[PDB]
């Protein structure tokens, strides 16, 4: 399969990423260093992952290095929830590209549609742990990371976490400038988002799947929980391919079109989740994997549930 999809600004965007939310301080620079060495060119961030520094350093070394150059990487990373205002976008994006040792990132995301009040928490908090709003909108944070691209900071502009009328919010906007080239959502067999997938490809916009394998080390995990790595009938699949049971799980969303970011700060997994473009899953193989859907969403946050722009009560 081609490595990249075409991006509706023009640019094309590696299929597979590095994910690296929980890739702990410590070991993130060598997951991105071995990463790279083994093939990957997109590399998934977010200043709110508290890692940005670290990723930044390895990113840094292979550039100076000349394993790759930085035309070839695909670097993304998050404006948090925190800096929704007109007057931090800027500052914030700037963080980020100071912390990731670069002069422009290859896509900045909204991370989240929900805008909290600005300060040094990132989840700021009322006396009963409601998440304290801010007044912004998604339309004028909009209009900030539009003036991003036309400043040189980042080559697009996307969403996540996205509700399809909050995107069709985006693309009604009065004088929109740039369209989002990107809605990064959770999606796996159990939480398969047929419906938001096929509005947002309808539109133009390139789906990233999150959390593919079902975050299992999400910090909230009970051990009762499902267990996508361990579903016998997920494994079946992949031995009759005669591949691993998480080799089947990022191929899987490769063949919806969408662009994949597994996380893994162990180097032989980094390596192997790499070694999925040279088998297929059938036709029959993708819809047994969809029929798995039980709306099994793993990241969603119990302080939100009454922000106004909270995204999951509406149905997709
Ligand atoms: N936009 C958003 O709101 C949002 C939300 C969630 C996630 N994301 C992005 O998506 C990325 C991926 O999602 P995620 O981190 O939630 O979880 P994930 O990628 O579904 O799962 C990561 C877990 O799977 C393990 N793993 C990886 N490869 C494996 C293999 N071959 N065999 C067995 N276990 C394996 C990792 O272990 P080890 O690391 O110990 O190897 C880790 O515990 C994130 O890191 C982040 O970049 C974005
Ligand atoms: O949001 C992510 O990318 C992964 O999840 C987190 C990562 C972090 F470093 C810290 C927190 C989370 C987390 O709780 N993320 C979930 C979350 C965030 C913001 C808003 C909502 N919401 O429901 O509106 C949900
Ligand atoms: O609520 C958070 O901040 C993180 O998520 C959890 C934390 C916990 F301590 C326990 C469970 C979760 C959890 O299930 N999180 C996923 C989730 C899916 C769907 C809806 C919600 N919700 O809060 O409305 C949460």
């Amino acid at each position: 399969m081609a490595s990249r999809i075409l991006l509706n600004n023009g640019a094309k965007m590696p299929i597979l990423g590095l994910g690296t939310w929980k890739s702990p301080p410590g070991q993130v620079t060598e997951a991105v260093k071995v990463a790279i060495d083994v093939g990957y060119r997109h590399i998934d961030c977010a200043h709110v992952y508290q890692n940005e520094n670290e990723v930044g350093v390895a990113i840094q070394e292979k550039l100076r290095e000349q394993v790759v150059k930085r035309e070839e990487l695909f670097i993304v990373s998050k404006l948090w929830c925190t800096y929704h205002e007109k007057g931090l976008v800027k500052g914030a994006c700037q963080k980020t590209l100071s912390d990731l040792k670069l002069d422009y990132l290859d896509l900045y995301l909204i991370h989240w549609p929900t805008g909290f009040k600005p300060g040094k928490e990132f989840f700021p908090l009322d006396e009963s742990g409601n998440v304290v709003p801010s007044d912004t909108n998604i339309l004028d944070t909009w209009a900030a990371m539009e003036e991003l691209v036309d400043e040189g900071l980042v080559k697009a502009i996307g969403i996540s976490n996205f509700n399809h009328l909050q995107v069709e919010m985006i693309l009604n906007k009065p004088g929109l400038k740039y369209k989002p080239a990107v809605n990064q959502i959770e999606c796996h067999p159990y939480l398969t988002q047929e419906k938001l997938i096929q509005y947002c490809q309808s539109k133009g916009i390139v789906v990233t799947a999150y959390s593919p394998l079902g975050s299992p080390d999400r910090p909230w995990a009970k051990p009762e929980d499902p267990s996508l790595l361990e579903d016998p009938r997920i494994k079946a699949i992949a031995a009759k391919h005669n591949k691993t049971t998480a080799q089947v799980l990022i191929r899987f969303p490769m063949q919806r079109n969408l662009v994949v970011i597994p996380k893994s700060v162990t180097p032989e997994r980094i390596a192997e989740n790499f070694k999925v473009f040279d088998f297929e899953l059938s036709s029959q193989d993708m819809t047994t994997l969809l029929s798995y859907n039980r709306n099994w969403r793993v990241c969603a946050a119990l302080s939100c549930t009454s922000h106004k722009d909270y995204p999951f009560h509406e149905e997709f």
